[PDB]
């Protein structure tokens, strides 16, 4: 009477994860609170190896052991509550695997406590929306590796595959490292986002250009090195018509939503010393969105340059798309930076290289350019920065140019490019031998006697400059 | 017999304030728990009325009551440990005052947590160095207003007075507040080093002026509506020669550090919602200033543009200079942003002009500059961006173009100004009425089912986009 697998939260992605689980060919347990979601569930599942359950006694008691639950509830309050109320009638050895958008940190915290009591905690990440929960997600856990292993083969079995027949699932880590990882994915996703908008700003509001020839230009980014699922659905949003066949996107208000965890990510990298400056300026890029009515008052009251381009378009168009190629390298490097920190100040052990291949497939930001990011790291797990690679630092010293001439254009012409502007000056203060902080560290001596270093002694030292 | 006010912690901040309390006439006992710094000061403080103690039993029974004692202490466990050591020795209604650079989060906890006790708790953020801690600070007390009001002679008497007569402290608002205002003074202290040295930089690799010629601008600058003691101190920088007649300011080892508190404003805009480009790229460009071996590495790898000026030198100093007035300005407006939203969130009640009228002197970022935020607060005050103030709108509409060339040479010349950049993206940005964050709203919808509102029609929208 015994299943293999049990998944507590029946709504669309605990629904779609189950019945991937189940099309690998393992019998599944399902629970929800409100018992009649399971009630749809079942009926929605004739056929397949789903046993609902209706209590928390007789869920436990339908599982193999050492039980394997994947909790799929809301996070925060619902997550702990479902968690604690499981405690009691669990045994030794049992493993739990939150599945949610977690903070990183609440999994520390629900691993720590849990271990106490002999039961095995997974905070594992998933992306890929709904639709990849049910066909193959990008999965990242953390937690105990030995319970990782006893549940590795689902995890493969349901994961989405690269092409090179890699799962896009690996164990990430101890306790928090798999909600970590997946935190970090998501601010990568928000830079990801900004830097097409930022480059589909310039088709409209300097180019002049239409919807399809957005659409189009979009669609043939996509044929070369920048193809991205982001990019894919960007050029299906701008064929979208509404019910006038007008451009739908156009009659979308612009005011960036988040749920958090974008902000997250910027909050650690500024508390691991990690520059994060083109994730957290898309963050504060959805802020100032979502201060419409603000922005329409300054609108009548702020004078700015119009937006006139008198050279070439396509050639343009050519650069905004080596600009958004070399964006988007600096924007991982300066993440992929804040995953090194964060697994050195963690003891996480983190195989960035790792995560780069469970990101080619299944997860939001999956690129081909990611590819080139876990081939970075097989030719040197060593190396320090993304942009030292010979690959990528071959596409930026030959790039720079365009982004150069784009930022320039921009800044000109009135059009914000946030994630363009704070990647070449990425690029130029991480090339930069010596940088003006020189002049910071004696303002500092002279006002607060904080001793500074020099260039060519050595020691502590501190000067009466008056 | 018994004095007036106590002061715990005689390092130089709080022996540096024990001797400006003194100097207006004022009884001070003395305690640190280590014993040789109280003696040290009992030596330099001869026919001074500072009475030492050592114990705090002692210090406790040498204070008239309601008793008045300012913590200097290190800021966290020590200042908590003095403050449980303090409780049971202290009479209901007497008052600690924290002076430390506290997290403005651990003030609202003890603040809370000493009233159920029934003593008064004042967080109060001081700021001048240890030279303005003698002479003059500016002091941003919060806490109980009434126990305020029976230390407000004593702050006062050692705060730096404005040339109208003013002192530079004023009761900030409840709890937290006063360590919270203090928290974003340094953010905005971070932003004004950073485009000074960024202007620096400009003059230096781009104009190839020496350091007699940017001593002598940055003079000619704080002579107008620059002036401000960070200009001030920036000429006289430029001017210090070493041993062998050289720049000293040149061989100073440009690393400014990873573990600042001026990262916390960062992190408090993230979570309130508030867009702090400029201080936030600040904060990073001194993290990448730490990683100094690294950058020296990947200038050997990474190349760019050689920089080269080939117009007029003086005009373009004075494009500098209206892109540095800008872009404190959108600094000042986002610092500002970030607190009138802090006081709304945490029912401060905060009166922000008279904020910028005790920062006019006695503080670090002291400049003119604080008189027209005073102003523009005393114009209107429920002002919700500086941007929109008469006196500064008509400032940025006239310098946008000053700032637009200078960040566009800059990037073409590959001189990192990050800065400057955020600051005409933020213009560009807060006036857009219309911004890219549409796109964003479409894609949200298209992997997420996250749902958008349109611009024409109200209501909540999903949409099948392929």
């Amino acid at each position: 009477m015994t299943q293999q697998i049990g998944v507590i939260g029946l709504a669309v992605m605990g629904k779609n994860l189950a019945w991937n689980i189940e099309s690998r060919g393992y019998s599944v347990s399902v629970f929800n609170r409100s018992s009649e979601k399971t009630d749809l569930m079942v009926e929605e599942s004739k056929g397949k190896n789903i046993h609902p359950t209706y209590s928390l006694e007789e869920f436990v008691n339908s599982l193999e052991k050492p039980r394997k639950i994947l909790l799929m509830v809301q996070a925060g309050k619902a997550t702990d509550a479902t968690i604690d109320s499981l405690l009691p009638l669990l045994d030794d050895g049992d493993i739990l695997i939150d599945g949610g958008n977690t903070n990183y940190q609440d999994t520390i915290r629900r691993n720590k406590a849990l271990a106490q009591s002999a039961i095995n905690f997974i905070g594992m990440g998933v992306s890929g929306g709904e639709i990849g929960a049910l066909t193959g997600p990008s999965l990242m856990p953390g937690g105990q590796e030995e319970a990782y292993n006893k549940v590795a083969d689902i995890l493969d079995a349901i994961a989405a595959k690269a092409k090179d027949g890699a799962s896009c699932v690996t164990y990430i880590g101890p306790n928090g490292a798999g909600h970590y990882v997946k935190m970090v994915h998501n601010g990568i996703e928000y830079a990801d986002m900004q830097l097409i908008a930022e480059s589909y700003a310039m088709m409209k509001e300097l180019l002049g250009m239409s919807h399809e020839d957005i659409a189009q230009t979009f669609k043939d980014w996509n044929a070369g090195e920048l193809e991205s699922y982001l990019i894919e659905i960007t050029g299906d949003i701008f064929m979208k018509l509404d019910e006038n066949k007008e451009a739908l996107v156009e009659k979308i208000l612009d005011t960036a939503g988040q749920k958090g965890t974008g902000k997250w990510t910027s909050i650690n990298a500024l508390e691991l010393g990690i520059p994060l400056t083109i994730i957290t300026e898309s963050v504060f890029a959805r802020f100032i969105s979502s201060i419409k009515e603000e922005r329409v008052n300054a609108s009548k009251e702020l004078n700015g340059p119009k937006a006139s381009f008198d050279g070439d378009k396509k050639d343009f168009l050519e650069k905004i798309r080596k600009a958004l190629y070399m964006s988007k390298i600096c924007s991982y490097a300066q993440g992929f930076a804040q995953m090194r920190k964060a697994s050195e100040d963690n003891e996480w052990n983190l195989k960035l290289g790792d995560l780069a291949m469970i990101w080619r497939e299944g997860c939001i930001i999956r690129a081909q350019f990611l590819q080139k990011i876990k081939d970075a790291y097989d030719n040197n797990p060593g190396l320090q920065n993304l942009l030292l690679d010979p690959y990528f630092k071959n596409i930026v010293t030959e790039y720079q140019d365009a982004l150069r001439d784009v930022v320039a254009t921009g800044v000109q012409n009135g059009v914000p490019t946030p994630g363009f502007s704070s990647s070449i000056n990425y690029y130029d203060s991480y090339r930069a031998a010596d940088l003006p902080a020189n002049l910071i560290q004696a303002q500092r001596d002279y006002f607060g006697a904080h001793t500074y270093e020099r260039k060519d002694k050595e020691g502590v030292f501190h000067t009466q400059w008056i």
